[PDB]
């Protein structure tokens, strides 16, 4: 499928670059992710975005901190607006930080996962007839380890005190997100019971050139963890590495290889603060942030076309080594001292495979 929508072609490579990108084209000739959920847990959502509309739940904002979220009260609350994660002044976050402006990180990620495509708008998504479920945990300087932990149970289908039961529990969790340390009990825990309700849980492997045996959702046990590669199909500058990495995705070299192609692009906003104070737009990002929601949305179209043909949905365990095994050697050598997983994920290749 060539779809239709203007800055598809010039823009997105990370769909279609023989060497960088996830053979889109031809796996959506196969499955676009029709009827399958991905729960995006990130910095909410511009639900109104006009390439976004249609392929979105109400979802819910799990940030249990008036000054994180920018809400009125220190309650979760539904549906996941993003109010801005910008910050006014230096050293706000931690010692050393910048004073940035609102990121829309959680808009950029969920059109990676399903921007609607073939619209004659904007930009293309990968599993663009799937439905994205935003649940908000990143607000102002990011959020807390209890609300993310929370958000995976929820997400999943599992129960949270005081949360209603979630009508729409997810295939797929896309965490875009991470921070120091090895994964401790309580993110093990939430992620051991998504993956019991049968959620493949995809993360970022990190931005730091480090081992992800170092930070987390990165080293948790029993998740799909992505490492970043450039449109030239070698490793990006940034991405974390290691033997927990299991693949990578386009995360976009950054500027070693320009406009656009070291970026990804999707649906977004100029807003340097409130949403108010701009307006929707596509924006270029680079990150291990934006290889996952790939892996995540893959993970999507294979789920949709087993569905699709009478057959049973993958377990997590099954999904990952299906995704290690389809994914594309990297045509740049990679570093021994920096492995980044079997390759790059093959959205053709893992629905070939699966439907086998
Ligand atoms: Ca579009």
């Amino acid at each position: 499928l060539a779809p239709n929508d203007p800055y598809y072609q010039a823009y997105q490579w990370h769909l279609h670059n023989a060497t960088g990108g996830i053979n889109a084209p031809s796996a959506w000739d196969v499955s676009q992710g029709e009827g399958v959920v991905v729960a995006v847990l990130d910095t909410g959502i511009l639900p109104q975005h006009p390439d976004l509309v249609g392929n979105l739940l109400e979802g819910y904002d799990f940030i249990s901190d008036a000054a994180t979220s920018r809400r009125a009260t220190n309650d979760r609350v539904p549906g996941a607006q993003d109010y801005g994660d910008w910050v006014e002044n230096d050293n706000e976050c931690y010692t050393g930080s910048v004073a940035e402006d609102s990121s829309w990180h959680g808009t950029h990620v969920a059109g990676t996962v399903a921007e609607q495509t073939n619209n004659g708008v904007g930009m293309a998504g990968v599993a663009h007839k799937a439905k994205v479920l935003p649940v908000r945990v990143l607000g102002k300087c990011g959020g807390y380890l209890s609300d993310i932990a929370d958000a995976i149970t929820w997400a999943s289908g599992g129960t949270v005190a005081g949360v209603p039961a979630n009508a729409n529990p997810a295939e797929v969790i896309n965490m875009s997100l991470g921070g120091s340390g090895s994964c401790d009990g309580t993110y093990q825990d939430a992620i051991n019971g998504a993956i019991s309700r049968g959620t493949t849980v995809v993360v970022a492997a990190g931005n730091e050139t480090d081992n992800a045996s170092k930070y987390r959702p990165a080293s948790c046990d029993g998740v799909v963890t992505v490492g970043a590669t450039r449109i030239t199909g070698g490793i990006t500058y940034y991405s974390n590495y290691g033997s927990r990495v299991d693949l990578s995705g386009p995360g976009g070299g950054g500027s070693v290889d320009g406009n656009p192609g070291g970026y990804v692009w999707q649906s977004g906003s100029d807003a340097a603060t409130t949403p108010e104070s701009g307006s929707y737009s596509y924006m270029g990002m680079g990150g291990t942030s934006m290889a996952s929601p790939h892996v995540a949305a893959v993970a999507a179209l294979v789920q949709s076309a087993l569905i699709a043909a009478g057959k049973d949905p993958l377990a997590p365990a099954a999904m990952r080594t299906l995704l290690k095994e389809t994914a594309r050697p990297f045509p740049v050598s990679i570093p021994t001292a920096t492995p980044i997983g079997t390759g790059i994920v093959d959205a053709k290749a893992a629905l070939a495979a699966a439907l086998e």
